[PDB]
This record gives structure tokens, C-alpha cells and sequence, in this order.
């Protein structure tokens, strides 16, 4: 409550999900090369939304009530099938997906307006650039 920073006000840019800039590649996602990447997607897909367009007529996991998955399961914010996220937003669902660590290559399979429109909690990090 009280006063509060909105997305309109000032910056957007990227800083090691952290204040200080560490060098270790981590939150600045510049593993495209200067636009075209090839597959590198990090978002993270919840439960709640999974389970709903698993039992919708796709297995997202295996048809079985265990929690058997072959690859990416929900909650996995790394290598995110961009093809599911977009899928669940085509659904008119879609989770507060990650702007910051989400890279340009995903862009192909999605679009920047469906990541924008249920982005993650915008907290401003102190940018130490200036």
C-alpha cells in the first residue's frame, strides 16, 4: 500500500536478476547472439494451469495419476517449451510469465505481446549502470 512505481514511470532493462552486475551469465539472458538465437525460452508454467490443459485432450505429463513427466514439468523456469506457454495463453489462461529471463529467441514460437500482457511482478531492481 501507499505510493507505488508503475511501468509507464522509468526503465526496463536488465541486471543479473540482482542490483550488482555479476558476470557468471545468469539474469542478463544474452545467449542470442544480437537477435536470432535458436530455442532458448525460460518461463515458468504452474500446476494449477498444466493439470487444466493436460485433462483437456494432451497429455503434458504421461496418462497415468502419478507424477510422471519425460521432460519439463511445472515450475521448471529453464529450456520452458515455448509451445505450451503460448498454448495456455491461446487458452485464455496464461501464468505471470518472466520478461527479465525469458530470451529474444522465444519470440518465434510466441510473441512479446502475449509475455507482456501477464508478466511476472515488476520489483525494481536499483540499476548501479548510472
Amino acid at each position: 500500500m501507499g505510493q507505488g512505481q508503475n511501468v509507464l514511470g522509468q526503465d526496463l532493462e536488465v541486471c543479473c536478476c540482482a542490483p550488482m552486475t555479476g558476470w557468471y551469465r545468469n539474469g542478463f539472458c544474452q545467449t542470442d547472439v544480437q537477435d536470432r538465437g535458436s530455442h532458448t525460452v525460460c518461463a515458468e508454467m504452474t500446476e494449477e494451469f498444466l493439470l487444466f490443459s493436460r485433462d483437456r485432450g494432451n497429455d503434458l505429463m504421461t496418462p497415468r495419476p502419478e507424477f510422471n513427466f519425460p521432460g519439463l514439468k511445472a515450475g521448471d523456469r529453464w529450456c520452458l517449451c515455448a509451445s505450451r506457454w503460448q498454448e495456455a495463453f491461446e487458452a485464455g489462461m496464461a501464468p505471470p510469465v518472466v520478461l527479465q529471463s525469458t530470451e529474444k529467441s522465444a519470440l518465434r514460437y510466441v510473441s512479446l505481446a502475449d509475455l507482456q500482457a501477464h508478466a511476472l511482478p515488476v520489483l525494481e531492481h536499483h540499476h548501479h549502470h548510472h
